[PDB]
């Protein structure tokens, strides 16, 4: 009965992992706010600091992204997934999965 930024991305879980990348998957936020999701944002975070950093250039128009930029290889993770429509950023989704850029 308002408008706002949609309710955070749902069930994130890491799919794969190497040296040089983090594979990760999705489900859409249970609520768009009032006005349509038009992408995703991910953001990394070594573990144990509160450094989160956004790794895509531009909005996910998908439920999945590799990871690739900034990450470092035996380096410790978790990721979060933001939705955002034409309100504004939802809160991110609950963090994933720790996960070691290793093979």
């Amino acid at each position: 009965g308002s408008s706002s930024p949609p309710s955070p991305p749902l069930d994130l879980h890491v799919t794969d992992a190497g040296r040089k990348h983090i594979a990760i998957a999705w489900k859409p936020p249970e609520k768009n706010g009032g006005s349509p999701i038009i992408g995703y944002h991910v953001e990394m975070c070594p573990v144990g600091t509160e450094k989160w950093m956004r790794v895509n250039s531009r909005p996910i128009k998908d439920l999945k992204f590799k990871v690739e930029e900034g990450v470092v290889p035996d380096k410790e993770y978790v990721l979060r997934v933001r939705a955002v429509n034409a309100i504004g950023v939802s809160e991110p989704s609950e963090i994933s999965e720790n996960v070691v850029a290793k093979d």
